[PDB]
């Protein structure tokens, strides 16, 4: 007779993951000024942060043997890192180049705008998967 006691803590970290990504999709949706550019990546950078902390006294993943909090870890630490890339390619502007690539029609921004609900559609339903249905 499981309640889903310990999946509500997992379920509940869940709401606010998809709802992060969601908010670097509204920006990018609204190119208005430079400082939401700014307090955007600052923002994101301290939600992740807050959550460290979190699981850090929740049992930590330098606690244990099979830490769950060490794999959501690792897939948002290559995650992050993507973003980092996109926020400087668009600070800085690159005038020509010695080559050129293969397609694209300024649909660079779009391209990854959809590329990343994508992933997080897969990871968020692979670790909401778990459960058999919503009545455990």
């Amino acid at each position: 007779n499981a309640e889903e006691e310990p999946l509500f803590y997992t379920i509940n970290l869940i709401i606010p993951c998809v709802l992060i990504t969601s908010l670097a999709i509204l920006v990018f949706y609204l190119p208005s000024d430079c400082g939401e550019k700014m307090t955007l990546c600052i923002s994101v950078l301290l939600a992740l942060t807050v959550f460290l902390l979190l699981i850090s006294k929740i049992v930590p993943p330098t606690s244990s043997d099979s830490p769950s909090v060490g794999e959501y870890l690792m897939f948002t630490m290559v995650l992050v890192t993507f973003s980092i890339v996109t926020s400087v390619c668009v600070l800085n502007v690159h005038h020509r180049s010695p080559e050129t690539h293969t397609g694209g029609g300024g649909g660079i921004d779009r391209l990854f705008l959809w590329i990343f609900v994508f992933v997080c559609v897969f990871g968020t339903i692979g670790m909401f998967l778990q459960p058999l249905f919503q009545e455990e």
